[PDB]
């Protein structure tokens, strides 16, 4: 369960694809509880339900219930099914105890994991 609200959109019918403006994802649990907020300047959805984010991507924790608080990166492409996340830029993982920086990440927005892929550097460090 989501919702997508943005302001300027266009849909092409050839290619069939949406580019919005200033998209917010909002994602829900079985109980319709808001769950994940994601923010991007602008966005493109495939047909196969494939969100691209670009610029100024944030994802946010809407529950208590989740250690990873936030994500930002400047592109991201989510899975609208599968709640799949990756970026292949520079991510910053905000958690409950510590933040972490590293290049690229995969995670997953309904199990709440994260990782970073390489030259991961933590908040606790020296």
């Amino acid at each position: 369960s989501y919702r997508l609200i943005a302001q300027h959109v266009e849909y092409y019918s050839d290619q069939a694809v949406s580019w919005f403006t200033q998209p917010v994802l909002t994602t829900f649990d079985k109980d319709k509880i808001p769950t994940w907020s994601v923010k991007a300047d602008k966005a493109k959805l495939t047909n196969d339900r494939m969100l691209y984010l670009y610029g100024h991507v944030e994802v946010n924790a809407l529950v208590p219930d989740s250690q990873l608080r936030r994500i930002t990166t400047d592109n991201a492409q989510i899975n609208l099914v599968t709640q799949d996340v990756t970026s292949e830029d520079l991510v910053t993982l905000y958690g409950t105890t510590f933040n972490s920086s590293g290049l690229k990440m995969r995670g997953n927005l309904r199990s709440k994991n994260a990782e970073l892929i390489e030259k991961v550097r933590t908040s606790y460090e020296i």
